[PDB]
């Protein structure tokens, strides 16, 4: 018989972590079965206004806030730990912060509901953040974890920067790889590769003038994107004032297609990779943005990441081209801006 | 001030995988033996049709939604270096422990638990023979996402050395290049020496938190002898490790009082024809709750973007996993 990927099992590699992804298509074939908060909450610990768990008060703030983490996982003072070569068990130094930043003060609007006017607020703090950890901070991590299946104890929209000393695991390895990369073909991998689905077409789930969001070829979860400009752009503090309002349209395109998709607030965890503030040579670098969302079947149907892909390698039955194609299917426009 | 692991934040590495840990301690200061409709139970008919024999001790079956299958063809050759594919083959098979559809592993007699390793060791060689990397592993609970309840375990062969396996093969060989001596058994001895993070030792077997683990109260299982494979030990060893398991999981179950969710699995030499002495068998537990029965870890937001991190010290967690009894509550 002849391999037909869409027939076929088979493993997929992602070039920016350099591991494999196995694909179980005959296992994605089965039909497809069917299936209010306030503005602003008193007892919210992140709502404008409230006092926090700590007794801080935050401010009347009109658009996005951010403060640092009251249980900050790291500190900037933390000493050195000492040096060890021991091929056991030895560990390194860790100095940081950690920042929380609302979106917005309404408690009940999430990204794909808030307008292109406060997106790009958003985007300008996570600019102005990172310009400033990077001060000191070789990597600025922006992230967001959304939703009570991802843990996320308060629902008010937000998300969340950490600053680190050292470059992380995911870092230093996409860090390497797409130097790598770059060093071998001069070019860079994501500009590269962004040119290929843009070309393609068959992983698109976004697209706007500066923009392409796709299920990468070597998506983990099922419905995952990857984010990225179209031009090569090393961090979000380089992007422009228009690839930054467009950023921003972008993005409520997407978590608009994300939450129609099962007509729920989509859960998910996303984050930036741009280039590290080490001082060196980030041509290798292309800025993007992953989401990793665990829905797979429906509201309540989620994806776990256990088992054989704990002890072995992550696997899934729906591809990414099936992702994508659901993704398509569904309308750009919060269902709950449209009122269809 | 001077550097203290037990009360500032640093990062700890992970030998068998190249990473490394962010840890920040100062934030951590009914059902019947038989069910007439279940999939698993002996004599019941599978969601295919087909039927269950009226099984004793362990009963394995191919996977009736097998991930991978034995002549998939071959993926075409290439060496792209954006989008690019492999071949996969292999099975699947489903292990129910026990015809008991109620009695977990740590609730099960050591002869039953040494029944159970040793249907793992005919799978593994069966399996080997025709491919290189055998998985055998147990996904428990609903927090895992398992939805039959029957106690069981499943075992995947691959024809290839997934991601987990190509790592830690090739880790433990540059180790045993530099060092002469196998990695984990160096690092068993020097554990065994330590006390600080095991949770169980029995006469040929130790269990320990790991320095660099992840999971709250993982731990990870291994011989103290050299051995690389599951099918290689010898049969003392063998029913050492029924009890070792018993001691494991009956702790795990006794930490929250309560049937304690994990995934866990076993890594030994790959049956790929070369010198694996570099090999040391080990199994992995992944338990996900943290502070209670119903309180656990996510996974998330940094930890998917940039690092693993934990608060709780592998040290604080191996001493509340030695604080309990070793006795299954419900046994007690
Ligand atoms: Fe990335
Ligand atoms: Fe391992
Ligand atoms: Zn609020
Ligand atoms: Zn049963």
């Amino acid at each position: 018989t002849q391999f037909n990927p869409v027939d076929h099992p088979h493993r997929r590699y992602n070039p920016l972590t350099g591991q494999w992804i196995l694909v179980s298509p005959h296992r994605a074939k089965r039909p497809w079965q069917g299936a209010v908060l306030p503005a602003h909450d008193p007892d919210c610990f992140l709502c404008a206004g409230n006092v926090r768990v700590t007794g801080d008060k935050n401010p009347d703030y009109t658009g996005t806030y951010v403060f640092t983490n009251d249980f900050a996982a790291l500190m900037s003072d933390t000493p050195d730990a000492p040096e060890s070569h021991d091929p056991l068990m030895r560990c390194q130094s860790a100095r940081g912060t950690s920042r929380v930043i609302c979106f917005s003060p309404d408690h009940s609007k999430t990204l794909p509901e808030l307008s292109v006017a406060a997106l790009t607020e958003i985007v300008k703090t996570w600019q102005e953040q990172t310009a400033e950890l990077g001060k000191t901070y070789p990597w600025v991590q922006v992230f967001e974890n959304k939703g009570a299946a991802m843990g996320c104890s308060n629902p008010h929209p937000h998300g969340q920067i950490w600053a680190n000393s050292f470059l992380p695991n995911e870092a230093e390895r996409e860090d390497r790889l797409q130097k790598e990369y770059f060093a071998e073909q001069k070019s860079p991998m994501l500009v590269d590769y962004v040119q290929r689905e843009l070309a393609d077409g068959s992983r698109t789930v976004v697209e706007t003038e500066h923009w392409l969001a796709v299920v990468p070829y070597w998506a983990a979860w099922p419905f995952e994107t990857l984010l990225l400009p179209k031009a090569h752009v090393l961090r979000i503090t380089d992007l422009t004032d228009a690839q930054r309002s467009d950023l921003a349209l972008a993005l409520k395109k997407l978590t608009s297609r994300y939450d129609n998709l099962f007509q729920c607030s989509f859960p998910y965890s996303m984050g930036w990779h741009g280039a590290p503030f080490n001082g060196e040579e980030n041509q290798h670098w292309q800025l993007h943005a992953h989401f990793y969302p665990p829905l797979l079947r429906s509201a309540t149907v989620r994806k776990f990441m256990v088992g054989y892909e704990m002890l072995a390698e992550t696997q899934r039955d729906l591809t990414a081209e099936q992702a994508a194609e659901r993704l398509r299917a569904v309308s750009d426009i919060h269902f709950r801006e449209s009122g269809v």
